[PDB]
This record gives structure tokens, sequence and C-alpha cells, in this order.
């Protein structure tokens, strides 16, 4: 918006002084790990006689 | 006896398992020993004057 930008511009006078201060920030991102698996069983007789 | 023998035969299925366990035994025997003996005595004049 033009009005908000104009109304909050960092103007400076002749005397200066503590008139405009700013700050900065950082955030963090995460991750994870998981384990999966599956198995199968059988017998010998269900292989030879098939 | 055919019934008793066929009722205790070591049959097996297709999954195995803990079945048909056996054992053994042993027995000791002994023998002995002993001593024997006997003697005879006589006099000198028995032989001379006979």
């Amino acid at each position: 918006d033009v009005g908000n930008i104009t109304a909050k511009m960092p103007t400076l006078t002749e005397i200066g002084g503590r008139v405009n201060r700013v700050g900065f920030k950082r955030v963090e991102i995460k991750g994870k790990l998981e384990k999966y698996g599956f198995f199968r069983e059988y017998t010998q007789e269900q292989l030879d006689f098939d």
C-alpha cells in the first residue's frame, strides 16, 4: 500500500539521533528417520512336493 | 504287540518340533576272591619204627 509505505519511511532530520533501529531473526528446520521391514516364512515340504 | 508298537512309532509331521526323545543306561557287575589251605603234622619215630 502506498499510504503505509509513505507513512513509515525512515526520514532523517538535521540533528539525527536514535531515530531508526531495526532487527533480524533466524528460524530452524528439522528432519527425521524411520525404519521399515517385512519377512516371509515357509517349510521344506511345501517346496519339494509342489 | 502290533497295536502297542504302532501306537508308539516315531511319526513326524512337516513342521518338525520337539518330539521323539530317547535315553540310555548301563549296569555294573562284580566278582570275588578268597584263600584256602590245610596242613598235616607228624613225629620222627613214626617213620623209623613203622
